[PDB]
């Protein structure tokens, strides 16, 4: 199974978020996205030192229960149902011509990576969007199993260089979930 501990590594690699009628919103206190069906995810790559040519970068989801982190996250039934992804894929890439839709031979896990690209003119950051295809009452089950997001720096031949991940939760109502959940944090 996946590690989810964060992973700095050498180029110093950390995930930001922004807060894009809510369609993604961000809980640091949480550390914990709610977001929309489908909608984009704008999500930031930081980093201290630019990775070497080649970098790449994976999203790939997991349970977050130890008790069932053996599971594959993947889309329900009704929804498995732009030519690019599977439609078995909870995450898709949106507006990157190089995302790669990857199945795992051994765990059957799924996943999509993009080349890493350093900041454009204008930026301080890397940002990829991402989408997610499935909601979280789909996957989740009776007690609303969590699901986080693993976030992997690789180099070409897919050796870990850093790695961070967060919760998410793909609702409906991304803005009041989020104030409920804080809430009840409290
Ligand atoms: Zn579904």
């Amino acid at each position: 199974v996946p590690s989810q501990k964060t992973y700095q590594g050498s180029y110093g690699f950390r995930l930001g978020f922004l807060h894009s009628s809510v369609t993604c919103t961000y809980s640091p206190a949480l550390n914990k996205l709610f977001c929309q069906l489908a909608k984009t995810c704008p999500v930031q790559l930081w980093v201290d030192s630019t990775p070497p040519p080649g970098t790449r970068v994976r999203a790939m989801a997991i349970y977050k229960q130890s008790q069932h982190m053996t599971e594959v996250v993947r889309r329900c039934p009704h929804h498995e149902r732009d030519g690019l992804a599977p439609p078995q894929h909870l995450i898709r890439v949106e507006g990157n011509l190089r995302a790669e839709y990857l199945d795992d031979r051994n765990t059957f896990r799924h996943s999509v990576v993009v080349p890493y690209e350093p900041p454009e003119v204008g930026s301080d950051c890397t940002t990829i969007h991402y989408n997610y295809m499935c909601y979280s009452s789909c996957m989740g089950g009776m007690n609303r199993s969590p699901i986080l997001t693993i976030i992997t720096l690789e180099d070409s031949s897919g050796n870990l260089l850093g790695r961070d991940s967060f919760e998410v939760r793909v609702c409906a109502c991304p803005g009041r979930d989020r104030r409920t959940e804080e809430e009840n944090l409290r």
